[PDB]
């Protein structure tokens, strides 16, 4: 039982975009084109851009879910470790077990799937401004990749799906994510291997 991670631009030409933030030590969130991999700090703003060729209709929703990248771990539900789960870092909206939160959107909705037990977070799709090319969603990852009893150094993917009001799939994309203390150094380090 594993959610699909297959790229699907769909009829609205759905793509993801990311800020070009570089690898200086001060960066809180940085994306690697070569690795298709986001490096970000704990609970910090992670901007993920939604790019479309044509505007999805009103009622369109945007969902985010994490799964383990490695096949021998893919059936295991990605959740926070007990320490962070039990931490006093609640925004009053997100369930304490959920890795992925959305910041700055009061219409955010969280799901524990009654059948697969997987966690996800969904928001209404907003079109970009007229003078803008994309819609930005501010995600927070609430556990480190290294958390013992949590992800425990196992790599994860974030899957972003576009769905209609009735939950039908409209588009899908994904990126790898590492939650760490120094995203710039870790990104630069992982890329020197190339
Ligand atoms: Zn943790």
């Amino acid at each position: 039982s594993v959610p699909s991670q297959k790229t699907y631009q769909g009829s609205y030409g759905f793509r993801l975009g990311f800020l070009h933030s570089g690898t200086a030590k001060s960066v809180t969130c940085t994306y690697s084109p070569a690795l298709n991999k986001m490096f970000c700090q704990l609970a910090k703003t992670c901007p993920v851009q939604l790019w479309v060729d044509s505007t999805p209709p009103p009622g369109t929703r945007v969902r985010a879910m994490a799964i383990y990248k490695q096949s021998q771990h893919m059936t295991e539900v990605v959740r926070r470790c007990p320490h962070h789960e039990r931490c006093s870092d609640s925004d009053g909206l997100a369930p304490p077990q959920h890795l992925i939160r959305v910041e700055g959107n009061l219409r955010v909705e969280y799901l524990d799937d009654r059948n697969t037990f997987r966690h996800s977070v969904v928001v209404p799709y907003e079109p970009p401004e007229v003078g803008s090319d994309c819609t930005t969603i501010h995600y927070n990852y609430m556990c480190y990749s290294s958390c013992m009893g949590g992800m425990n150094r196992r790599p994860i993917l974030t899957i972003i799906t576009l769905e209609d009001s009735s939950g039908n799939l409209l588009g899908r994309n994904s990126f790898e994510v590492r939650v760490c203390a120094c995203p710039g150094r870790d990104r630069r380090t992982e890329e020197e291997n190339l």
